[PDB]
């Protein structure tokens, strides 16, 4: 049978500040999210299973499958983890009650879950809906075991970047082994007249023109990430290594953007050439193209104990 209510408090929620990674941003690898749970042998047996529901949360940042609920050296129950990413707005965890050599009436113990949140990147259904998730500041995390809610407070720093200017993201989606990579064209206080908007891939990146979004978005979040997405005028052209998207008369109030997926042969290291050219309404055409290279820091099935790497 299926339980509800096993997860039961949400102790903490901290964010680890490494070398790659400067600001507690809701995306930033890593936070931690510390969970109650407590089961009882009267209401739980061995093979019955919970899930644990994460809205908001985008993948988890591990190496492993699952996470076990484990207490003084006692595995009680075993969890897989099934991140949101492009395909739902919330992760979860899928348990199982595991059978034990003690025999216990009633146990508690915590566990320890890394993830990312989800505050966009994408014109996608997923990332548009999650892109109003938080705001900057204070905010309340509430995750859900059927009915049950559990939550905390955490505090989420607005990113840094300047959202008037050209915005670019990328974003691993680890179960597809791909990136999303996003471009928003500076802003025009009075709509475009005209645009180039779009990404050249070298380095081993190739596009992938299957899964693209090109929209106009009512402002960015305070992660300047798009949080609607209209069509309008634009004609656009997806190869193997360049989208290019030409767009006309765009309205004031109103982001173009573009976003694709990213197959890369290394996916810790490629490199983007963006054309950038824009037309502000009244004014006068900007040429501004510029080339990053996305740096990444994802570990294949590491792991942990057990599993090493021959050279």
């Amino acid at each position: 049978k299926t339980i509800t209510g096993v997860f039961n408090s949400f102790d903490s929620l901290t964010w680890t500040r490494s070398v790659e990674y400067v600001y507690k941003g809701p995306e930033t690898p890593t936070w931690n999210a510390v969970l109650g749970w407590s089961l009882n042998s009267t209401t739980a047996d061995p093979g019955d299973t919970f899930t644990l529901i994460l809205p908001c949360v985008f993948k988890f940042i591990t190496t492993q499958t699952s996470v076990d609920l484990t207490a003084d050296g006692v595995s009680y129950a075993t969890c897989d983890f099934n991140a949101g990413e492009e395909f739902t707005t919330f992760s979860s965890l899928s348990c199982t009650v595991n059978s034990v050599s003690v025999s216990y009436a009633r146990v508690s113990g915590t566990v320890k879950l890394p993830i990312t949140f989800n505050v966009g990147g994408t014109g996608s259904s997923v990332d548009l809906a999650d892109s109003k998730c938080f705001t900057a500041g204070k905010n309340t995390v509430t995750f859900m075991d059927g009915d049950t809610k559990i939550s905390t407070t955490v505090d989420f720093d607005a990113s840094p970047v300047s959202p008037s200017g050209y915005i670019t993201s990328s974003r691993i989606i680890p179960s597809l082994n791909k990136l999303s990579s996003l471009f928003v064209v500076p802003q025009c206080e009075n709509g475009y007249t005209s645009g180039i908007m779009g990404f050249v891939a070298s380095n081993g990146a190739t596009i992938d023109c299957s899964n693209v979004n090109i929209g106009i978005s009512k402002g960015l979040n305070d992660w300047n990430f798009p949080v609607s997405s209209e069509s309008f005028s634009y004609t656009k052209t997806c190869t193997s290594t360049s989208i290019t998207v030409e767009f006309q008369n765009v309205p004031a109030g109103y982001r173009p953007f573009v976003d694709a997926y990213i197959s890369a042969e290394n996916i810790d290291k490629y490199t983007l050439t963006y054309a950038n050219e824009y037309t502000c309404e009244n004014g006068n055409t900007v040429v501004d193209p510029f080339t990053l290279t996305w740096w990444g820091y994802k570990n294949s099935e590491a792991d942990s104990d057990g599993d090493v790497i021959v050279v």
